[PDB]
This record gives structure tokens, sequence and C-alpha cells, in this order.
């Protein structure tokens, strides 16, 4: 019933207004890139203008970068035509945040999304496994229902609880239709959601949310459903 679009979140005044009549999620800090505490060229042959004209893919599936899960930079053999800079160009799919029967807010496809399609970056604060643990107990002491945690690399856990983006409304499903993929962008590892199937317009977007220890009941609906979240 109550949905909103990506751009609803860029006005804090308007949003906190919609927050008070439950037509938008609880407020948080919207970010495009990741917060921290401190922290090599493509090899495809160029396409012509003749080949740009029929829309044939620049740095498509045969690209040494793409295949190592490393995004091109500005100085790539296809430059602007290069299609393997999806993170940097924020080439996100069309998604609305929706309200789910029992899961809190969720994410649905506003159009048909083909398989292996960049949905969004999971952005947030990047913590070392000390900070993260302090935070887990801080949040358990706060009795926060929801949990916005994810491992990135050894001693690097991304926490969207306070600061983050609409990727954090992605819900679990024991039979999902997206997966995480870890990508390098200027030698900084980044993590985005990518579709694993042909999600129809209107359908909820879901992944296999894996995490440590009150194990939460799972309402994914799916047949052959674990029954609880975790691992
Ligand atoms: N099948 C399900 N049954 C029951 N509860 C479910 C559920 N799937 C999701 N939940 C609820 O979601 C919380 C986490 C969610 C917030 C989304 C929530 N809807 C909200 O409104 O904030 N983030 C996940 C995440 C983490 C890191 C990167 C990306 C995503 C859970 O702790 C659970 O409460
Ligand atoms: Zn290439
Ligand atoms: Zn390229
Ligand atoms: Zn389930």
């Amino acid at each position: 019933g109550p949905s909103c679009v990506m751009d609803d979140f860029r006005d804090p005044q308007r949003w906190k207004e919609c927050a008070k009549q439950g037509k938008m999620p609880c407020y948080f800090d919207l970010i495009e890139e990741n917060v921290y505490l401190t922290e090599m060229q493509c090899e495809c042959t160029p396409l012509s203008k003749d080949e740009r004209a029929q829309g044939e893919i620049a740095c498509g599936e045969d690209c040494l970068n793409r295949l190592l899960m490393i995004e091109c930079s500005s100085r790539c053999p296809n430059g602007d035509y290069c299609s393997n800079r999806r993170f940097q160009r924020k080439q996100h799919a069309d998604v609305e945040v929706i309200l789910t029967e029992k899961k809190g807010w969720g994410l649905r496809a506003a159009k048909d999304l083909p398989s292996n399609t960049f949905v969004l970056e999971y952005c947030g604060e990047v913590l070392d496994h000390k900070e993260f643990k302090a935070r887990v107990k801080e949040y358990a002491r706060n009795k926060n229902i929801h949990y916005y945690f994810m491992a990135l690399k050894n001693d690097e856990i991304i926490d969207a609880t306070q600061k983050g983006n609409c990727s954090r409304f992605m819900n679990h499903s024991c039979e999902p239709n997206c997966e995480t993929q870890k990508w390098t962008v200027n030698g900084q590892l980044r993590v985005g959601f990518f579709t694993t199937k042909l999600v129809p317009s209107g359908s909820e977007l879901t992944f296999d949310y894996q995490f440590q220890r009150e194990a939460q009941k799972c309402f994914c609906g799916s047949a052959n459903c674990r029954g609880y979240l975790g691992g």
C-alpha cells in the first residue's frame, strides 16, 4: 500500500514528515559512498562509433576487469562508452521501498530486471571486528528489532544501522532472487546486490542474509524455508 521511490529520501524535511504518518521508513543518514576510520588497467579493444550505434556492449562479458570483479576507471579503452563502471556511475536499477506484512520495509522491482543485473550498492559505516561487536551488544541493549550488518573483508564489517542507503531494506528469503557480489573500485572493495533471476516488475527483491548470533523467525513464505534467519 505505502511505497516511495529512491528520490523521496533526499529531502530530510519532507521524509521526517512522511515518517510521522508511516508512509516512509524511520529516518537515517543517506550516503552514496562508505564511511570509514582510515583506508591496473582494462584490456578490451575499443568499439567504433559504428559499433556504438547498434548498442553492442563496451567492456562486456569478455573483459579482464569485469571477470576479476574489478571496475574500469576513467582511462579505459572505451571511456564513456564503458559499461563496467556500474558502481561509480551509480547505474542502479529502478526500485521502490515498500511496506511488508511482517518484515518491516522491503524493496520491489519497479520494472522487469534481467538476470545478473546490478540492483544497488550496500553502503554504510565500515567497522573492524572489535567496533562491530561492541555495536552488536549496544544494539541488543537498545533492543533494535532490525540488523543491518555485513562482512566485506577480514576485519571490515559494513553497518548500515545509523548511516546507509536503500539497499538496507533488502529482506531475507530462503529462496532468494539476488546475491551479493564484492567488487574492487580504485582498489577499495565494494559490495552490491545483483539479481540471480528474471525478477518481474512489482516483485520483492530478496537475498540470502547470512549472519552470526534470539534467532529471528523467518516470514519469507517460500516453500523449503529454514524457518529462522542466520547460519
Ligand atoms: N524473511 C524475513 N522474516 C522476518 N524478518 C525479516 C525477514 N527479512 C528481513 N527481515 C527483517 O529485516 C531485518 C534486516 C533488514 C532490514 C529491513 C527491514 N525490512 C526494515 O524495515 O528495516 N536488513 C538486512 C540487510 C543487512 C545488510 C545488508 C542488506 C540488508 C531483520 O533483522 C528482520 O527484522
Ligand atoms: Zn574491458
Ligand atoms: Zn572498460
Ligand atoms: Zn524463510
